[PDB]
């Protein structure tokens, strides 16, 4: 019969279908099964403490209005304009921060139902979902980002949210981030919010993300490494060469310091102490302490033989004691992140 | 009986129902309840004098053409769709800068009726208010971040806001911000505008923040500090060495006006001495006092045996009076900014 | 009698009321008066040219078709909702460049209708408004930014605007700016526009600005001092202290043109000169000049006792002559500038 | 007659005009006659590539299905929300790539009807245009901006756009931009375009901009100068400051490098040579030929009276060469630029 | 006949089409060909992964449903506003972030209606494009950007996308880019997307872009080996200038420092290592050995004639080793560099 003709006589005044009644208006709670893909991940700011997703999310729950028997095809696709005239769950996104659809060419929405009474309903969405981060362990950490779907008004007497049995999250295939690593495990949990006007159903997903350390090694790393060398340097310059080794000390710790200062431009105003932190201190300690032994030198030498021999001894002793300080500091610093990160 | 009945029945044309009519046309003034809840707060800008915030906001009001007594049910929940068919107060917030409502699946709004005829409506709603800051005392300040909720139409005749007795102001659980730390008393008062057009109604909330000193002491203090004691390093270097001397003074001058420049790189141009615009004075001051130090030694040391001891009797003066008055200053600086503060 | 009934026997089909034919058809012009208030200013931007604004915009007009006598309330509140069926002025803003309304929780927007037919409508807007400026006299400039209201569609047999003799302009309390001060005094002036398409009645308000010294004086004034106060310093140094010397005057050529050319970072490309660039020129030239100084100095004292005398003289008169030519030239541009500036 | 019998009775149904069916269907092509109005202009970013202009619009075109001739008036003004029933032109433009209409307070839009069956039509746009740009000669230089009108949908043997013969194009008084200089002159052209689905009309329009030249004086060309007189000082220094000349060329060839890498911080990354880059280019040339003329003294200096007098003959006759020759390249410089410009 | 009695008598509730049924809803596919013209191709940025492009989308199928035979003209030209009414395919962009139609004066879209049945629809858009890139290479680098065409809704028995035979892709004439290439071979691929809820047809189109050197050139090649020169110059000066060949050396370090940390500001993070990276390590390895050279001289001149003749050698040796080491070195890397890369 008439393709036409059925779709109005099921869900038409005709037929008295309500959108606005539940499946059940007073009976069990109506219960969703939901999985997503993710189509693209990425936009990872920790200065702005959010990330930017774009996923397709699709919801199944049973209707038994729209239980149809004498169409012949047993699974009927539908037209995406007609979704006002159904009921839909009020699902909403509690971390989310900003959220569009997407109308490039039409509504990228679909709708399948089955003869049974079950609705198939896919979405395709944009969101940017707010992340908290803990920046100890900043070069070597490892990062987890949430999202969270809530019902806005029904309780759990009316609707109850599920994950599905088989595959809930799925990623496509090829997708890679510039600085992380995403884990192939993801967490699946129930929350419930509690609030003065009732209880909500909630459920959670947790996806895993470690920073990669070639980008950090190229830039921070190496450069204080070469500055603390070319201030091990000057321990082989004469002891008269006072201008000179005056201004490679003086050098050497203005650029420490705005290394420093440098190594936090791309991150929050945090209160506690990073690696890097730790990191670029005990390399401007280290030039500071080179630069406090050459003035030692210079005050001893100049203090008329017994005075010439204890200078030259200061010298050759630093020459073979600061290379050792800091070869231990380097493997007792990287063990211990290996150690305490896990 | 039919649910689909008992709506149109109580709130359609047949009934009478007018949304453009308040309950009690005339006769004595509506009264709203309100109580908010927080769901992230963030964003806090000084150069932009705004703040971000993402709030739940709950009305309660009553209206007698809204009661029912047939249906069994003693509460009824409804749709978000019929909200257009209901008389809402028109809120406003006088301090707003953007809003916007939520759509991410569907309309983030609630509403629900009793038999008295009582109604809430709960919206979800995302603000960027103002809030006007006082940077003196800078780095050691408190802020006060104001919400004010009006009426925009309705004079107090008709409409009248108030408060709930009980949690008119609750915080999401685990809610942290970065740079600040939210005080848990919030003070509830009782404002009122008067315009040329008449008297409305308003409400106001306030809110405590508390800057950390973590990273203004990472990040400022501890350098200019460092200068500071470089400069200092070059009372052990012989009198002889005239080139580093003057360039250990240049360098450090250059470092100091630099950094002291760099220190007003986020913040709103405004016409008033801050606490770390002091500090930096200070430092500044004491680094170019150690320059004319140096110059009035080399001056004196080439008058040509008693301007040799003269000049030597200078140096250890100044190894032992720059920093005694630096500790001095020190201390007078960090009490009276916990005095001052409180 | 039934507050519904009286709404659309007013204004509906039955009565004719049509909204788009203006009060008096074929008869004398409409003339509209018109107060704004002002409830938050800011946003002042010298590189986009324009500042944002954020007001109350109230427009009265005399109806004859809206008289209404029987009912016996003498002035009549209304909804928001049925401002599409009465007419309404087309008032536009000449100088817009952004504008947007608010419906934050409802439309913020206001009808009365009075006994004799009087309207008054109120609106809240938020509009982005270009400010031609002139950057002449930069640091101790008085600016104005005016705000246009026009007509787009009616000629001036129709429609006339005109300001309120009784306060046209009131500024909220305590608003305060963060670079600027509000003068008090504001100028209502009359504008017309004359186009091919016809005369159009418009309608003006200057608001006067004065900018604020303290953070140019702390930013940019002082350290420039300080650098000339340091190249001074060469001065008291010994002649054969070459190194030392040159190297002195080359730290502070390269500091004054750094701290010259990042003067104008925020600024537009303007093509004249300020009174920060007469400023920078002048402490660079004296930078310069100290630099020639000891280069003449050091050229003739190698021309080998006649050459030795002449040479220190040279040291002692510049020693009283720099800073003397410098307070000239300071008496001078400030006397001026509070001068040519009135 | 009633004014509100008229429009309907034109337009309505009952007189079957249709907006969709042109006003000669089949039949001579529709002319239509346009011109603009410039209220502002600005915001010509170069790295962006684009402009921001705002536009009055103006069409006129005949439709022999609204010729009134009952009604007494000549001209005959309308509502703007009667705009959606009449046959309006697809114009569009080709060159744009950002487009709002405003709505501050009303549509800005105006209608008018003659007897004849004219109609005016004028709209208020905001449009961002897409501007390509040849940076060559980049400091003197003259760029042209163009705006195409279209049609989208309509071909030639439907609509025909055309220009009017008097004031196609007139700009409003006083406007003023920061750094370019607008021509009076305009030029009209006829652009076709050819597609595989027909042949549209389209014209154009094209401006003259000339950039002013104070800022880059102020910024660029005279610091370079001083660098270059600062390297030029050198030579009148003792063969014997080997530090303090060195010092010299080395602070004045990185000082050279980053101005040279910083002149090019606002524009795109083009792949030729402008001439800032062939300034920049003698200025390093010559700062590093005055470095390697030291280094050849200090060479032949030290191979030990022959050899004495020929290292100072190097350096007189460097004192003359040095400025005689940057003389001659300013001489050929700014001459060809001033010819090849034209 | 009557226009307007055409129009909806072929496409009116009288004649019975359905615009949400397929034109032949039980039978095979529906076959759409697509071509796209590119009107501006641009803003591709490396740190947002995306570049904009604004192109016009050619779509054709064949509706028997609307085969006309009575009218007389072979080919029928519509009004934009009946889109709604007719059955349009669901396309959309697989890798698109952000999309919008045009709205400049009217909706840019055209319709065009055949007897035979076939439709032509033509609709100009604006798309952000997600683009993976490969930065290794990366001055000598080709890029590959795709755009993919997919159906959300419709599986492959109902809907079937394919491209033209001939001319797919044509662009404007005149496109340029400042920084890229376009070459004129475009790859036509098919692709096809499988999910857990059926199969979906694709379309891909690959674009190739190969990036252009003079930018880099004059930024990055040329200051490096400036700087390279420049520390080679140090040879040539006396072992016993101490201080100006130190101070030399760290000047040149400290620059080279920076250029490599200043190479990558405007890049993403990446974690590998880069042609220039390798550069850059190559020019800071070479003076760094550069300094300890001197060093190593230094600290054999002061083991007191035999020491003496061995330190000059040293000089003599490294004044014709260091320059030819380095020409091999840009030998090899010059030549791998167009080896590799094809
Ligand atoms: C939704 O799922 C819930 C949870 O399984 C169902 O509730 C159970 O239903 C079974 C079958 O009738 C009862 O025997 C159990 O006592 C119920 N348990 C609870 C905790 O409620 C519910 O019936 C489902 N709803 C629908 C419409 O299928
Ligand atoms: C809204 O609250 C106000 C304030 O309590 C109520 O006004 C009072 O009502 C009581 C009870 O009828 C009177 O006895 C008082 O004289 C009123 N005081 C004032 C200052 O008005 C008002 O009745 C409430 N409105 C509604 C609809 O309940
Ligand atoms: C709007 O104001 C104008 C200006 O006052 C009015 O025009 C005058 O009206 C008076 C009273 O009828 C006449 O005597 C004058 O000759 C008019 N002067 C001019 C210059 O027009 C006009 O009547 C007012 N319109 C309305 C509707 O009140
Ligand atoms: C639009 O303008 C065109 C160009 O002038 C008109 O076409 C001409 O019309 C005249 C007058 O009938 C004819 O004699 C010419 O042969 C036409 N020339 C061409 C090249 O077509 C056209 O008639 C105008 N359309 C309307 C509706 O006035
Ligand atoms: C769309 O194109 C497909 C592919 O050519 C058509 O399918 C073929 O149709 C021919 C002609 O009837 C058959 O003989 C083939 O067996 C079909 N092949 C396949 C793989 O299906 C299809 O008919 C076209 N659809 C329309 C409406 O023209």
């Amino acid at each position: 019969m008439s393709p036409s003709d059925f779709l109005d006589k099921l869900m038409g005044r005709t037929s008295g279908y309500d959108a606005r009644i539940r499946p059940n208006f007073k009976g069990p709670p109506v219960n969703v099964t939901c999985n997503i893909f993710i189509n693209s991940f990425g936009s990872i700011a920790e200065t702005t403490m959010d990330y930017r997703v774009n996923i397709f999310l699709r919801q199944k729950w049973n209707d038994p209005r729209l239980a149809y028997s004498e169409y012949p095809d047993d699974s009927l696709d539908l037209d995406p304009s007609m979704l006002d005239s159904i009921w839909k769950p009020d699902l909403f996104f509690a971390n989310e921060k900003g959220a569009n659809f997407h109308e490039v060419t039409t509504d990228n929405k679909l709708l399948r139902i089955f003869k049974n009474g079950n609705v198939l309903y896919s979405i395709r969405l944009t969101l940017t979902l707010s992340c908290p981060m803990d920046l100890k362990n900043f070069p070597m950490d490892v990062q987890t980002c949430i999202m969270q779907l809530e019902s806005f008004g029904y309780t759990m007497n009316d609707l109850i949210f599920e994950w599905q049995d088989e595959a809930p999250v799925q990623v496509a295939e090829g997708l890679t981030l510039p600085q992380f690593l995403l884990k192939e495990e993801k967490d699946l949990r129930y929350c419930t919010k509690h609030y003065n006007t009732g209880k909500f159903t909630c459920i959670e997903v947790r996806f895993h993300l470690e920073r990669q350390m070639g980008y950090y090694l190229i830039q921070m790393y190496i450069p204080s490494l070469l500055i603390v060398i070319l201030s091990w340097v000057s321990f082989w310059i004469n002891m008269d060469a006072a201008p000179a080794r005056v201004a490679l000390g003086i050098t050497t710790v203005l650029t420490m310091t705005t290394q420093s200062s440098g190594s936090r431009a791309s991150l929050p105003k945090v209160s506690y102490v990073k690696a890097i932190d730790i990191w670029m201190a005990v390399c401007l300690l280290f030039v500071f302490s080179a630069l406090l032994e050459y003035a030692a030198v210079n005050f001893v030498s100049r203090q008329h033989k017994v005075f010439i021999d204890r200078a030259k001894k200061i010298d050759t002793i630093s020459r073979a004691c600061f290379p050792l300080a800091f070869l231990i500091f380097n493997i007792f610093y990287w063990v211990i992140y290996k150690i305490l990160r896990h």
